């Protein structure tokens, strides 16, 4: 058995936060019923498609392991399918704007009172009760909401947006754990809950260590393990001096430790021709001596100018840039494993295409080929939790309404109520 | 009622994204018990204080709702009072080196035996069975192994570490979900089961996204929404024009729009000055109209080369060059506003000093005031998502073994017994 069997998900959610949510449910056994606008469905499905008029990669590796009905909510028939779907539901899920759903006539009163027992998790933009909650949030909005753009990049850069969906399946991964946590209370009050993860909360829960570094910044001035805090380092672009005197918020590290130890992106050999030719390395305070010994510095060893974190926060720049001349001649693989000779946390910057055909990923059932005969295979990222238990049995995305009779079917309609429904157009 | 009211953890984890997920669960009403290696504890308390000899914001921000007992495992006494710990806990959560909990003496199979109900949780660099399952991972070492660095920052230069902990609380996010669908399927079958969640996969996750573009750059050898899809516009390391001809791998966009729609970091007044004086501003498709209005631009609403995506596509960089023209003498809250009485998708950059201060935040429970009468009070991020039925109460951080004596009075352990451990250096 997988955790959520026989959890019914009635799942409203489209774009990318909610529907990452609700895959991941299914993925771990949830009964996903996703109702999509008749005639259009989820606007990810005709999202830089890679095949015309097929669903694309968008829709498909957000939206495996659910079902898709059409409906037409605007129905007074539409609005009383609804009805009998939530009295079935265990979990109503839904991105739509501040108010829609209760505008739709489904206030969390009224939901209630048709089940007791259900759970409504929403992603917001902001939080109800911001000044902003009534703003409309996208994937690098939040980002920029949350703090993470205003710290990420280079002192002499602009904010820059993650590669990774910190605003949309961040938030995603976050409601689950809300939803997951109404599931266990439910279990002791026999009774539902309404549950929201907003964006910019989502986003400032992974950057709570720049939150610690702003009040260290404001208790001391200075913030030892950042590459300003080398005296004579960083310049903006017009070469005026960049130092914790005059900081006053949390400023961009480029490649700085972050909440690790202090470290570097470094070059290895086929940089300048191969993008992602580096690797990560990082100098653990208690490991200086198997940095030396790596780089041939045996009389850095003793040295009170090298040997601590306090003697070298006015060269750390200098250091790394000496260690990055050990790899010129080595690709990122040799250097991650000659580093792991010595213990040296140290890693490679993997290529998307390198993820993409990874065959440890593959194994593990990360990256999963998912069967779909219509479309073609396709990757997916499956499950990142592994369990002792089970294995998630990833299953292709829906085609628009393909489930609408299936699932009309359960609701307990005979033949001539469906063939009105969809003569009347409310399906 | 919390969610996880009568939840006992026995918390073996230490630096970032396992104290995560503990304290997570503790502001959902579990009952934390951190077991710290016995007269030094977690590494985070020394790390980078801002008082001599009090416990850093590091910890405190990653410790609070928690109870702290010492313990020296590797002592006979030590490992039976865990065996009867385990056997009052729900949830084990540990983050030590692959092995490292086995070689203590308490291997899955021997844990089963103790406590069959208990849970097992484990966060991982790389997952059980991978190639680098052996590798040592911290934060931007997992942000790198994960496909997030080289798709992250910009073309000409290199990949970059995003200021959010896409390594080490987003895996501690992530193994909170493992736990939680653990305590799910318990209520069925009486039984724990063994979760981990490697920091490779939990990155993985979040650029789901970016394998989507792998996918559609191998099947079409081009990702048009990318700023190299521009003729003429990105440019090399000698100066040249940047095409998809040669990239295989998905590659740095810059600014670009990611899982939203086209969009890019826009320059506000002050920006010079104030590293953080800029909007993000979406170019979403059926917006445009808006867009032509605001920037005084109606010419384009009808002409076919700008007023479709794909007639964009070639000068849609000299679009956002000029659109940031009409910021250079309003802030970022000013430019939003004016966006925002058009409808137009647009946000600030919010600075961490901003943030750290801002009173929604702090209203909505997102941004909190710790009282810690010890050490003086911090703020501290709470709980993401917000529940009709519960506010967390959030608590201030133990001191390293403040709660050994009350802990082992619970576990039934005498007056007596407890002053013979602390003689024995047990505790």
């Amino acid at each position: 058995t997988k955790p959520l069997d026989g959890i019914n998900v009635l799942d409203f959610t489209h774009v990318q936060a909610g529907p990452a949510c609700t895959q991941m449910m299914g993925f771990l056994g949830a009964n996903v019923i996703k109702i999509e606008r008749r005639g259009s469905g989820d606007m990810t499905r005709g999202q830089l498609q890679d095949k015309p008029n097929v669903d694309s990669l968008y829709f498909t590796m957000f939206n495996c392991n659910k079902r898709s009905i059409e409906l037409d909510m605007k129905t007074p028939e539409g609005k009383e399918l609804l009805e009998q779907m939530i009295k079935k539901a265990d979990v109503m899920v839904e991105n739509f704007g501040p108010g829609a759903l209760d505008r739709m006539g489904f206030t969390w009163e009224y939901i209630q009172e048709l089940n007791p027992r259900v759970i409504l998790a929403s992603v917001k933009g902001y939080a109800e009760g911001h000044a902003n909650e009534h703003l409309k949030v996208y994937e690098n909005v939040a980002q920029c909401s949350g703090g993470a753009a205003a710290t990420t990049g280079f002192w002499d850069g602009p904010p820059t947006v993650s590669g990774a969906a910190l605003g949309d399946s961040n938030s995603g991964m976050h409601l689950m754990i809300g939803i997951l946590a109404a599931l266990e209370i439910r279990h002791k009050t026999g009774r539902g809950q309404k549950v929201a993860v907003a964006m910019q909360d989502a986003v400032l829960n992974l950057v709570r260590i720049k939150l610690r570094d702003q009040q260290r910044l404001e208790r001391t001035g200075i913030l030892a393990e950042y590459p300003q805090a080398q005296p004579n380092f960083a310049f903006d672009r017009d070469g005026n001096p960049l130092s914790f005197d005059n900081i006053t918020s949390v400023p961009r590290g480029g490649n700085a430790g972050g909440g690790g130890q202090p470290g570097w992106m470094l070059k290895c050999k086929g940089w300048e021709t191969d993008a992602d030719s580096y690797v990560y390395f990082t100098i653990a305070a208690n490991m200086w001596p198997q940095i030396c010994d790596m780089i041939d510095k045996p009389e850095w060893k003793d040295d009170p100018a090298y040997n601590t974190f306090e003697g070298r926060v006015d060269k750390l720049m200098d250091i790394f840039s000496f260690i990055e001349t050990k790899f010129a001649d080595k690709d990122k693989f040799e250097v991650t494993e000659w580093a792991a000779q010595y213990g040296i946390p140290c890693g490679p910057v993997m290529s998307m295409k390198e993820l993409a055909h990874d065959p440890s990923l593959q194994k593990v059932g990360t990256v999963v080929e998912v069967v779909d005969e219509i479309r073609g295979n396709h990757l997916t990222v499956g499950a990142p939790f592994k369990f002792s238990g089970f294995q998630p049995e990833i299953t292709r995305a829906p085609l628009l309404g393909e489930h609408t009779d299936e699932v009309l079917k359960e609701l307990g309609l005979d033949d001539a109520k469906i063939k009105e429904l969809h003569a009347k157009q409310v399906v």
